[PDB]
Formats: C-alpha cells, sequence, structure tokens
C-alpha cells in the first residue's frame, strides 16, 4: 500500500568507527534494497513488504544519511563516491550476505550496487534497477527541468543552496514525486538533514559526483566500467522503467534496453518513483524473485 510508517526498526553495525543503520527483516538469501540521494532506507518501506517470506530483506542507510552516523571532519572533500563505497562495502561484508544476493537499486544506490556487482559477480543472483545512473552521461541527457539547478549544485553556489537552504530535500525530492507527500513522509526524509551545515553535506557531495560531460573523471571511469560489464552480463535483470521518468530516459534508457537477460515493466513516476507506484514496483520485484528462487510450494 501507500503509507508513512517505516518497514521496521533500525539495526546497527559499527563500521570504521561509525555506527551504520539498516533495516533487516526475515530470513533466507538477501534481497538488498539500496537508496540514493537524498533518501534513506525509508524510500523502500512500501516495496519491501511485497517480498515477505522470499528472503532476508535488507535496506542500508548510506554513511551520513538516514540513521547512519555523520563523518567529522566534513567539508567539500567528504562524502564522495569512493568514501561511500568504502563504508558500504564494509557494511555489506559485515552483514554476511553469502552468494545469492538480489540487488534492488535506485539513483546513487545503483552506481554503488552496479559497481559492487561487477566486483562480486558470482555473488549476485539478480539485479532490479530503476531511475539509475547506468552510464556516464552528457548534460543533453540530463532532465531539462532541473538542469540549471544541478549545474548550480556543482558550482560554488551549492553550499548556500544545500547546506544553508536544504534545497535537495525541500525542493528537488518533492519536485520529482508526482503525488503530494504527507507531513510524516516529508519528516522522515528531512530527519537526517534537519541541521544546517555539514549534516547536509551528503546531499551536496552526491550531485557533484554525477558522471556528466566527463567530470568527475574518477566516477566517470567507474560508471564506464559497470556500464560495459552490465551490457554483456548474463545475470538476470529487472528494469523498472518510469513514465515520465527522469534520469533513465532517452539515450540511457535505450542503452539499458540492450542489456541481456532482462525483464521490464513501466510504472508511473518521475525520479523517486517508489513514492508514486510502490505496489506495482514491489509486485514486479516479488515476481522476479519467485522466478529466481523457485519454491515449489
Ligand atoms: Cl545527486
Ligand atoms: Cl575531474
Ligand atoms: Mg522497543
Ligand atoms: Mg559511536
Ligand atoms: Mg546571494
Amino acid at each position: 500500500s501507500l503509507g508513512a510508517k517505516p518497514f521496521g526498526e533500525k539495526k546497527f553495525i559499527e563500521i570504521k568507527g561509525r555506527r551504520m543503520a539498516y533495516i533487516d527483516e526475515g530470513t533466507g538469501d538477501p534481497i538488498l534494497f539500496q537508496h540514493g540521494n537524498p533518501t534513506s532506507s525509508y524510500l523502500w518501506r512500501n516495496i519491501m513488504p511485497h517480498c515477505a517470506g522470499l528472503g532476508r530483506l535488507i535496506a542500508c542507510d548510506l554513511i551520513g544519511m538516514g540513521d547512519s552516523d555523520k563523518l567529522d571532519p566534513s567539508g567539500p572533500e567528504r562524502y564522495a563516491y569512493a568514501e561511500h563505497r568504502d563504508y558500504l562495502d564494509a557494511l555489506w561484508e559485515a552483514l554476511d550476505l553469502g552468494d545469492r544476493v538480489v540487488l534492488v537499486v535506485h539513483d546513487w544506490g545503483s552506481a554503488l550496487g552496479f559497481d559492487w556487482a561487477r566486483r562480486h559477480r558470482e555473488r549476485v543472483q539478480g539485479i532490479a534497477y530503476m531511475e539509475a545512473i547506468a552510464m556516464p552521461i552528457e548534460w543533453a541527457d540530463f532532465p531539462e527541468q532541473d538542469r540549471d539547478l544541478f549545474q548550480a549544485f556543482r558550482s560554488q553556489a551549492g553550499e548556500e543552496l544545500v547546506l544553508q537552504d536544504n534545497v535537495f530535500v525541500e525542493q528537488v525530492l518533492p519536485g520529482l514525486i508526482l503525488r503530494p507527500l504527507s507531513e510524516a513522509e516529508m519528516a522522515a526524509y528531512r530527519e537526517p538533514f534537519l541541521a544546517a551545515g555539514e549534516a547536509r553535506r551528503p546531499t551536496l557531495s552526491w550531485p557533484r559526483q554525477i558522471p556528466i560531460a566527463g567530470t568527475p573523471a574518477d566516477v566517470v571511469a567507474i560508471a564506464r566500467d559497470y556500464a560495459g560489464w552490465l551490457s554483456e552480463s548474463p545475470i538476470p535483470k529487472l528494469f523498472i522503467n518510469a513514465e515520465p521518468g527522469a534520469l533513465t530516459t532517452g539515450r540511457m534508457r535505450d542503452f539499458c534496453r540492450t542489456w541481456p537477460n532482462q525483464t521490464e515493466i513501466t510504472v508511473a513516476g518521475a525520479h523517486f518513483i517508489q513514492e508514486d507506484s510502490p505496489d506495482e514496483i514491489g509486485a514486479a520485484i516479488a515476481a522476479f524473485v519467485r522466478r529466481l528462487r523457485p519454491a515449489h510450494h
């Protein structure tokens, strides 16, 4: 259903000195749901129930996000892709996931999960993705309506826009959900970013890592590598397409449609499509997993 309640209470593991938070429910091989910017495990609350009894249902909060601890010191060099990967790789190792993981990914969760999959391919049973950073892009490929604002985040304007005015949370997020959010929903998204200043840095560092027009070169190289790998990987895939969508449209969507061993559905939504079409998304994921894990009830 739609609904503002969280899916479970947070659990905690110590990673590199910092407590990291994650949702963990059920038993069996993992189904690992990974949010991006500026969300948390909360993004998946109405999707995870569809997988009840199909696996161990896990949704991690990235470092500095959700209920995971903030890094200190923080500033413009903090919360880059590589640092998020360092923490997330360690958390995923700590969770004792085994070798039949189904990844369910969105936004920067897809960049992180696609790279992890490339590096751990024998451990990935299937990949469900939506509104993903599937490859390096050009500014022409970026949604027109928020193009100027994302170039501003990437400029020195970003500190005022995000650290002081919290634009990513307060404007971009609700602007890329078709339906109006309730107070309680918006409160869950605001919670990690209530405080002005470096508490909000993850939401500014993230748009500064998007691989656009060859910059930043280090993330472009990472995405070029997972794009090349996914396009010839035999791992089963589920592409949850969106209309109108946002990022996984145009050239990127065409590229994703070339990937082998893939199923597709289309749901209504812009970018944070989990808030518009959770039951359609969840049902597709559950069907995918049932195929991958035949129960013979
Ligand atoms: Cl971003
Ligand atoms: Cl660069
Ligand atoms: Mg209690
Ligand atoms: Mg501590
Ligand atoms: Mg001014």
